[PDB]
């Protein structure tokens, strides 16, 4: 512990409240909701202070690019010489290559564009923020294959898995079978199991929006951040998070798999966030008793108590019954029998896009 102290911290998601917070010689810098293993996402490391007077004064801001993102975290103290003790305390390939066909998702720090590759005809999206790395060997994460930078720009490109979104293929079929769902279930735990212990990371937005199909109909989990219905509790009311909150989110995808609709819905967001702290779930009739335990605890409310939540992490979701003979070495080796193949005939079939 280097320096420690309540600050004032901005609501990520729905403004101001003070928290009582720990820098570390780890780099870890994290907060907690009175006077209280670690994860790469709250470290200091390589991140960037800005001190500035709006819209409150003796406010500063931590920049920092995780990976291909960008993480911006904003606090404020109530005069300058104590923002000044924290903040003390605190501190080839070109453009050329590629033919720019499709915008993917544009945001406040850069673009993601669906670009093929000049010298192959191979498919990437390329990540361009407005202004080392090892990949994970796990084959349903997004690797990242040439990272490059401009004079104003950064430039990163990565697997675009050509088998349509998983938001797609299961609007059109309304509901998933309580197998296939085991089978995106599976790799998605395994894929977010590697990111937990081998990289100490969290991915946070586990969401149907960010899953895809790759040619063989395996999936793929998206790593295209440029900037309600999927926060878990913990996230709304701006505790320290960690390794749950995934799998809130594996709850939350896998229920809309299984019941073809949202465990909390509601148009307006301020009594969607009370749902979500407050409603116990209506599970259907229509639904498997292992699959309901599965939910059940993949969505309890209290991180801690949630199935996935305790030092096992990922270990006690794996040995639940639902998930009964799935050889995880298998899945790794994605060694799966996809139930479903998506029309593609090569890794370039531009059906999908
Ligand atoms: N490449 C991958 N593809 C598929 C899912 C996740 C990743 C992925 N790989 C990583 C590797 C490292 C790191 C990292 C995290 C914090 C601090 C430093 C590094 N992050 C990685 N992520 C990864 C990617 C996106 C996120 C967010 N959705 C954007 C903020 C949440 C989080 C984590």
């Amino acid at each position: 512990i280097v320096k420690e102290g309540w600050l004032h911290k901005r609501g990520e998601y729905i403004t101001w409240r003070p928290r009582y917070f720990l820098l570390k010689n780890d780099g870890t810098f994290i907060g907690y909701k009175e006077r209280p293993a670690p994860l790469n996402n709250f470290s200091v490391a390589q991140c960037q202070l800005m001190k500035t007077e709006r819209p409150r004064p003796n406010t500063f801001i931590i920049r920092c690019l995780q990976w291909t993102t960008v993480i911006e975290r904003t606090f404020h103290v109530e005069t300058p010489e104590e923002r000044e003790e924290w903040t003390t305390a605190i501190q080839r390939v070109t453009m050329n290559e590629f033919e720019y066909l499709k915008l993917l998702g544009k945001g406040t720090f850069g673009k993601v564009i669906l670009v093929k590759e000049k010298a192959t005809g191979r498919y990437y999206a390329m990540k361009i923020l407005k202004k080392v790395l090892q990949n994970s060997r796990h084959p349903f994460l997004t690797a990242l294959k040439y990272s490059f930078q401009t004079h104003d720009r950064l430039c990163f490109v990565m697997e675009y898995a050509n088998g349509g979104e998983l938001f797609f293929h299961l609007s059109r079929e309304r509901v998933f079978s309580e197998d296939r769902a085991r089978f995106y279930g599976a790799e998605i735990v395994s894929a977010l199991d590697y990111l937990h212990s081998e990289k100490n990371v969290v991915y946070r937005d586990l969401k149907l929006e960010n899953l895809m199909l790759d040619k063989d109909g395996h999936i793929k989990i998206t790593d295209f951040g440029l900037c309600p219905e999927y926060l878990a509790p913990e996230v709304l009311e701006d505790n320290d998070y960690g390794r749950a909150v995934d799998w809130w989110g594996l709850g939350v995808v896998m229920y809309e798999m299984m019941c073809g609709r949202l465990p909390f819905y509601n148009q307006d967001h301020e009594k969607l966030f009370e749902l979500i702290l407050m409603e116990e779930i209506r599970f259907p009739r229509t639904l498997g008793p292992e699959a309901k335990s599965l939910l059940s605890g993949l969505l309890k409310k209290d991180p801690k108590q949630r199935l996935g939540g305790g030092s096992e992490d990922a270990k006690e979701i794996m040995q639940h019954r639902f998930f009964a003979g799935i050889v995880w070495q298998h899945v790794y080796e994605k060694k799966l029998s996809p139930p479903f193949k998506p029309q593609v005939t090569s890794e370039t079939d531009t059906r999908y896009f």
